[PDB]
DNA sequence: GGATTACACCCAAGACACCAGGCACGAGACAGAAAAAAACAACGAAAACGGCCACCACCCAAACACACCAAACACAAGA
């Protein structure tokens, strides 16, 4: 694509049925600097949804 | 007999006690226990009948002797 030159090797090419799985990165990316702590231990809480 | 059996992360879903016999008080009845009296043991006082010493006579015990029997050294017999 960059140069239009032929590729020295030939490429196995054709349609294939792919699937969109439920695991998206935007549902997983989590960061925490400081946030809510637990009542008993005063340590950071557990959960991406709970920060 | 107990005790331990990978590590990290994501999401969703339900419950966050209800209801029934024991403690206190709440009052009777035989049993847990207390009070009394009458038939239980003994002792004081009188009555007369059983117990002890006499008197007494007939039945059992001892002496005498009888004849009778059991028995024991030894002169004789015997192997």
């Amino acid at each position: 694509g960059h140069t239009g030159k032929k590729l020295m090797a030939q490429v196995f090419f054709g349609p294939t049925y792919y699937q969109r799985l439920r695991h998206m990165v935007d549902d997983k990316i989590h960061a925490r600097a400081r946030g809510p702590v637990q009542v008993l231990t005063r340590q950071p809480v557990e959960g991406r949804s709970r920060d």
